[PDB]
């Protein structure tokens, strides 16, 4: 049960901040039906990542 | 009786942060009907786990 | 029980059940045409991460 | 007029935390119509009750 | 005309926590139409009242 | 010209009106088929409790 | 260098908001999923924040 | 070479926002599930946030 | 072992955001519940968060 170390944490946040990452969400396909799909990680999230990298 | 220990907490946080995990959500299947489904844990929740991990 | 108070360890055991994915919550699910029904879902990733946080501060 | 004291506050939070409480919500009954009903208090709200009991 | 002092505040918060209060919300009545009505105060709000009472 | 600045007791008078359930806010309300109108409803519980909290702190 | 609001001008603005004077632009339904831009009174929540800022001043 | 917005510059921008000079792109309903991009004034909550930050300067 | 953004890199990225040079991907209604992916300007809320941080630096 490995544990992510502080520098591996800064790496993962860097990828997010650099627009490199995606998240799964629900997307309308029509008449109420939805499908799973991947979208870029949002501005809000990318900013939080940027905030943390700055506190490093 | 079980109380998750501090190291075990980091382990669990690590599995989330590394995109290994899912949550149960509702998804539309047509005309107002929904199904229970599993999706990846969001960027938002991953970044929080990542934040907690960098403060350890 | 009308004056039962959860003690510190009880709180941590309860958070541990949440954190470990052993708990549910009652939500409203759509069953067609605007109609909803009560159902139980796994506690969310967000709520589990709060429990984890809390267990990590202990 | 009554003022809840600390011990009563913790008793009330305890029932919440233990999943013994309900809240009134709006539930869809068809074609935009809704009705009042009671649901279990949410995980979020329970978890806040625990955090508060953890701090006493 | 009036300013609430701290003990009056607690009195009002107590009513809320004890579940003696309501709030006005919009409820659907069908075909997009909504109607004003009252519901019990939510658990989130009741918990906040509790939190303040226990910190008094 | 000197513009108005709410003074200490005036803020408390306003929060008190809110807390007491004397005030309203403007919101959009469905009237049929996706169309909405503007109306007033009572300030909500969350907002009243925030007013109360600020009153307690003063 | 441009225009920067001073500490007083901030309070003046906040007071107009707290006093129910201001509005904000929102989207309103006009039917069948279609919406239009309209203005509405600044909300209770936003007025309470303003009151707060004025209270801490 | 690359730009870093300095403290004074930030206050100028926040001031434009607090005054009601700025807008944001949002999705608006146009009927039957269709939305379109359009601009609206920056909301009250966001303006009050700019006001808070300027107030603390 | 892998790339980590340094402080000035962070400020540069935040500056792009505050300045309204950046977008985000979202889902938009195209009809009858159908959605498609598309890019929108970064919202005011987020631009003000970037502004705040820059002010802090």
């Amino acid at each position: 049960k490995k544990i992510l170390q502080a520098n591996e944490v800064l790496e993962h946040l860097t990828r997010i901040a650099l627009g490199q990452e995606k998240e799964q969400v629900l997307m309308g396909i029509g008449k109420g039906a939805e499908t799973k799909t991947h979208v870029e990680v949002s501005a809000k999230d990318r900013i939080k990542a940027l905030e943390l990298l700055g506190k490093a």
